[PDB]
């Protein structure tokens, strides 16, 4: 267990680029980490965005968030680069702005400021 609740991380999920996140406790499982059905470790994260979402992410797709400029280093992991779609870039920029504000906070302040409120349907 390398991450705890309130830690800032980058997550690489689905078709999306490396995205700013905060580790949090799953609202139903009440754990922030688990061993999945394939026997691998996963972390529960909140994506920083104007569209709040959460996901369980494989530990190999999670990295410590040290700052927004670290994005280049994650891409490093003729030069070939994927283009950046406008709508997705705008959502990522909002997320980064939140992550940069969260980085100036203590872990306790971040937990209080950003932990999602979940409402049953
Ligand atoms: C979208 C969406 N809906 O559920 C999940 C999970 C996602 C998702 N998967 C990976 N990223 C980066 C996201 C995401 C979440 C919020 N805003 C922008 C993107």
């Amino acid at each position: 267990v390398k991450f705890q609740v309130g830690d800032l991380v980058w997550s690489k999920v689905g078709t999306y680029p490396w995205w700013p996140c905060m580790v949090s406790s799953d609202p139903q499982l009440e754990v922030h980490t688990k061993i999945n059905t394939r026997g691998a470790r996963e972390y529960h994260v909140q994506f920083f965005s104007n569209q709040p979402e959460r996901a369980w992410v494989h530990e190999k797709r999670v990295r410590e968030y040290k700052g927004h400029k670290q994005y280049e280093e994650l891409l490093a992991e003729q030069k070939i680069r994927k283009p950046r779609p406008q709508r997705e870039r705008a959502q990522w920029d909002i997320g980064i702005a939140h992550a940069e504000k969260a980085l100036k906070m203590t872990r306790e302040e971040r937990i209080e400021q950003y932990t999602f409120i979940y409402i049953d349907k």
